[PDB]
Formats: C-alpha cells, sequence, structure tokens
C-alpha cells in the first residue's frame, strides 16, 4: 500500500511533528520510528 507512511506525511506538511506531539499515537510513532522501515529502502 501507499497509505503507511504518506497518510502520517499529509499532516506533516503544517504540523512538522508538532501538534502530534501532544494528540496522536500512530503518528508520532510513525514519521521517527515507522520511519526506520524505509529508511532502510530509500536512504531517509
Amino acid at each position: 500500500m501507499t497509505g503507511l507512511a504518506e497518510a502520517i506525511a499529509n499532516t506533516v506538511q503544517a504540523a512538522q511533528q508538532h501538534d502530534s506531539v501532544k494528540l496522536g499515537t500512530s503518528i508520532v510513532d510513525i514519521v521517527a520510528n515507522g520511519v526506520g522501515l524505509l529508511g532502510k529502502l530509500f536512504g531517509f
């Protein structure tokens, strides 16, 4: 699928991992944690 990180990256544009730090469990552990899965696939 293409909605594993896209969905979370759909708010980071304005949130930038900010508002999520105060509200969101499947968002704060995806942009910093979940990203660890793609980091090796791509590089970041």
